[PDB]
């Protein structure tokens, strides 16, 4: 865990509860990732919650992040935010 990848990792992209910032974080596991978009975002806090970007899912779990596809969008939200849908307008 302090050094080293078990195999290739997969990209996966990044958005914070404003759904307007877009970072392509790639890792090989799930909390590989989580660890590595709090860096990404340099995230003042590291008390975090990982989730889909499509309906707001917390993905918790290895079996499920190793199911997701390439380029996953995903949403991150501090100790007092929930997930969000896509925005009908930007103004």
């Amino acid at each position: 865990g302090s050094s080293g990848s078990s195999g290739p990792a997969r990209p996966f992209r990044v958005s914070n509860h404003d759904r307007s910032s877009r970072r392509g974080v790639m890792a090989s596991s799930l909390q590989e990732l989580i660890s590595k978009t709090l860096d990404a975002l340099v995230i003042a806090t590291g008390l975090v919650t990982l989730v889909l970007e499509e309906d707001g899912t917390v993905v918790d779990t290895e079996e499920f992040f190793q199911t997701l596809g390439d380029n996953t969008h995903f949403m991150i939200l501090e100790k007092g935010q929930k997930w969000m849908p896509s925005g009908p307008s930007s103004g």
